[PDB]
């Protein structure tokens, strides 16, 4: 029930600061990166389930789901992948992301396009192109549901989740969109971006659209 506060490694903190402030033109690539991450998580539970099919019982369906929350200025990206335990969420520290982070910053200084972020293994942080904070809600078969929260500063929190929908298994990124990036709440725009950048994905990409029933 306590909010545990933790500190990012310096390299991650520095990368988030670069990304949240960059004026890069092609911000829509964040969605490709997050879909790719969702797919990779799905691959991992599929791999487990091939050995042990009972691993799917927590959430039998394998999906990626995009849920615009217009009234909240939030975009949710949900998967039924393997998920993250509390210890996984706390351990972006002491992880391959440290290496990816530093190398990627050096590449940026050399002129690399921001769209190369996923080649360094740190495409998760591309969400700060369009969002000023994020909650990562996650449920792994081995642990309870937790929420990790970051505003691109030096600290993050991890809290036992007593306030969100039950995921069953997997991860949901809740992106609090920047005021100039609200185009990513619109059905038409999300479809365009998915079609352009995420043609080859093994799992259904479900878009949740809210429409008024009219006469
Ligand atoms: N939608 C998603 N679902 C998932 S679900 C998952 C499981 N991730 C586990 C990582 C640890 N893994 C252990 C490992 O398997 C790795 N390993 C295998 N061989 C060599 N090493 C292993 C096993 C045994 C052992 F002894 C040592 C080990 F390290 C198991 C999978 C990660 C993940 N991510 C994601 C992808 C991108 C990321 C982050 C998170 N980051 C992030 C982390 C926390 C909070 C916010 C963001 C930051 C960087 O980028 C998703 O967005
Ligand atoms: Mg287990």
């Amino acid at each position: 029930a306590k909010v545990e506060t933790h500190e990012f490694t310096a390299e991650i903190s520095q990368l988030m600061s670069l990304i949240i402030n960059t004026v890069y033109s092609n911000k829509e690539i964040f969605l490709r990166e997050l879909i790719s991450n969702a797919s990779d998580a799905l691959d991992k539970i599929r791999y487990q389930a091939l050995s042990d099919p009972s691993q799917l019982e927590s959430e039998p369906e394998l999906f990626i789901r995009i849920i615009p929350q217009k009234d909240q200025k939030v975009l949710e990206i949900r998967d039924s992948g393997i998920g993250m335990t509390k210890a996984d969420l706390v351990n972006n520290l002491g992880t391959i992301a440290k290496s990816g982070t530093k190398s990627f910053m050096e590449a940026l200084s050399a002129g690399a396009d921001v769209s190369m972020i996923g080649q360094f293994g740190v495409g998760f942080y591309s969400l700060f192109l369009v969002a000023d904070h994020v909650q990562v809600i996650s449920k792994h078969n081995d642990d309870e549901q937790y929420v990790w929260e970051s505003n691109a500063g030096g600290k993050f929190t991890v809290t036992l989740d007593e306030t969100n929908e039950r995921l069953g298994r997997g991860t949901m990124l809740r992106l609090f969109l920047k005021e100039d990036q609200l185009e990513y709440l619109e059905e038409k725009r999300i479809k365009e971006v998915v079609k352009k950048h995420s043609e080859f994905v093994a799992y259904p990409i479900q878009l949740v659209v809210t429409k008024e029933v009219e006469k």
